[PDB]
């Protein structure tokens, strides 16, 4: 079934918007496993222990062996920590986000973590958003769809069609397997220089970043998308109130994701919910009670509700 | 040392300013296999024998194997890795640099990455001017994971980069304050191909285009980090078939590092905007590497070169 049942349906199941942004760094990392051996492999052993880590396709083996100390354990506790943060909050996610960027420092070891990650979360079957604001021409760009959407098995992705709307084409749409992605283009992004080219730039008078989403919104026409159960929504920085609202207005029924990692009149969209995904990262992942933060900022989403 | 110096060096060895684009596709690799599975592995054998390939740094014990058949997913690797040294070894003698299109690399998972590892290993050794056509872009400190992984982690030489959410990410990429080292990057200008390319043209400022209007902010952030007395620079990248704009740009500048990507339509006309060479580099990909015999292929477009006017 398509990404927009996937999310309905979930939307009910535990009424929130909230998407759980997945970025560990390094310190993160360094950090977990100390915590860890300045413990008794508490969250590692509660991971080991989860119905789902059983399927992960990549170095089961390794993965799954007792905690203690060869060279795979940066990727052992690389993987064991994201497991960890998604089985601690999971609960209180619409969604989860992860940022290409974040895993892709390492080489292969941190596309493997990915991989597992998605795997782990489509087990989970948990939403997700592959945060790699793609983009490239035609025939190149179905490499990041195969990436994506085929190894991954990725239910969305950030795209920066900066350099063109065709590739929307390449990105959402296969003609193959005839197979229909969402994406997530990016519109607007607070940023002190962000508007430097999404609203200074201009034609028809309408600033960029609205002119993107219009043709953004056009190439999610002509595919089908809607029809098939797909779509392409637009990335909306969470301190772009003025901006973030024009779209929500302008562009009703609109799927928005919101980045950042926290004020909350940010929902200056609204719909059915769903529609404005709230990403939240730093603020869960770096906080030290991961479970706590998270249904914190999921009530303090659920009350500003109404 | 530097790139700017390191392009300006190979300049006069191999007079040229020809770009080898290597983007190995899935029948690329099929195809090479075959190739390779009925004459008894002919060039798998001469990338074992070559110097530098002992200079890789993931799976060597198995590059090094003897043609095997008694694995797992190693052979798509095998034959991956073995056809960019195929093609490295085969032209990289007319190259100016190479440019390793990280798309290509990426959709077999992270396999094709260990292979994008060693081919950057490769050509550092064979002390070939390299450059990463990833197009990143991203808010702040998350870009220092590409500048890593590009710079720290493949060594890479430069990169190209999408500043359209901001130009300031090129101090992020350009340079690092930690280990105090600049590096060289290539924005995208005016991509020629996507037909459906708007925002570069019809997007304006002040009447300006905004290919124009990114080329100047890229160039005001390369000012302020100053990478030129570091032997480093930001770049352009602008398609072979734009003309137009190649005239231009080149030429109200029109001391900026251009990268063309274009021939592998294609033409010649695009040369109306040289210079010293090496600072035009005119990508050809397919064109050479889809060709039957990749090592003429990549003369034939050396001396078309290396042979013009001017």
């Amino acid at each position: 079934m398509g990404f927009k049942v996937k999310l309905e349906k979930r939307r009910n199941a535990i009424n929130t918007c909230l998407c759980i942004g997945l970025d560990p760094d390094e310190k993160d990392i360094e950090n977990f496993m100390k915590n860890e051996k300045e413990n008794n492999y508490n969250n590692i052993k509660k991971n080991l222990k989860e119905k789902y880590i059983n399927n992960v396709s990549i170095k089961k083996d390794i993965l799954l062996k007792a905690p203690d100390n060869k060279s795979e354990e940066f990727f052992y506790f690389f993987n064991h920590f994201c497991f960890y943060i998604i089985n601690e909050t999971n609960k209180y996610a619409l969604t989860f986000k992860m940022n290409f960027a974040f895993y892709i420092p390492y080489g292969s070891v941190g596309i493997d973590v990915l991989k597992n990650v998605f795997d782990y979360l489509y087990e989970l079957n948990i939403p997700t958003i592959l945060d790699m604001k793609i983009n490239d021409i035609g025939n190149t760009v179905k490499n990041y769809r195969k990436f994506i959407f085929e190894y991954l098995k990725s239910d969305s992705c950030t795209v920066n069609i900066y350099m063109g709307t065709n590739m929307l084409k390449d990105i959402c749409y296969d003609e193959e397997k005839n197979k229909y992605y969402s994406a997530f283009v990016l519109v607007k992004t607070t940023n002190p220089d962000s508007a430097i080219f999404q609203k200074n730039l201009s034609l028809d008078n309408k600033q960029a970043y609205v002119i993107m989403a219009q043709e953004a919104l056009n190439m999610s026409s002509y595919l089908n998308l809607e029809q098939n159960n797909e779509f392409i929504g637009f990335v909306v920085g969470a301190n772009s109130y003025d901006e973030m609202n024009y779209i929500r207005t302008y562009f009703p029924n609109c799927y928005i994701l919101s980045p950042g990692i926290g004020k909350t009149l940010t929902n200056g969209y609204h719909k059915s919910y769903e529609k404005i995904l709230i990403n939240i990262g730093r603020a869960i992942t770096k906080n030290p009670y991961p479970q706590k933060a998270a249904q914190m900022y999921y009530d303090q989403i659920n009350a500003i509700l109404k």
